[PDB]
């Protein structure tokens, strides 16, 4: 399933996501939105190290999941990486939270850096009511 554009901001915002750890919802949708484009079946593989990103958060395999082919990897999500991979983003965004809740933060995130620190993001939240 490919979100829309409210559709995931109001489920994110009935999740809790607004403001976790001091990151705002618009700071996540525009994260999901430069990571998957809204879509929870996106994957990547790095072949530079073996690890995949996987999900609307792009969450990797070598930290956060276990896919059981990524070398040295841990699973400090405790989930398998299929279940980031499901229409119901309970399980990503538990695993989001959790990804945060490292000295980083957002900042985990290249691509974050990249296109949503430091910019108006409010576009990615007006007018979804939330
Ligand atoms: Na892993």
């Amino acid at each position: 399933k490919v979100f829309e554009r409210c559709e995931l901001a109001r489920t994110l915002k009935r999740l809790g996501m607004d403001g976790y750890r001091g990151i705002s919802l618009a700071n996540w949708m525009c994260l999901a939105k430069w990571e998957s484009g809204y879509n929870v079946r996106a994957t990547n593989y790095n072949a530079g190290d073996r690890s995949t990103d996987y999900g609307i958060f792009q969450i990797n395999s070598r930290y956060w999941c276990n896919d059981g082919k990524t070398p040295g990897a841990v699973n400090a999500c405790h989930l398998s990486c299929s279940a980031l991979l499901q229409d119901n983003i309970a399980d990503a965004v538990a695993c989001a939270k959790r990804v945060v809740r490292d000295p980083q933060g957002i900042r985990a995130w290249v691509a974050w850096r990249n296109r949503c620190q430091n910019r108006d993001v409010r576009q990615y939240v007006q007018g979804c009511g939330v």
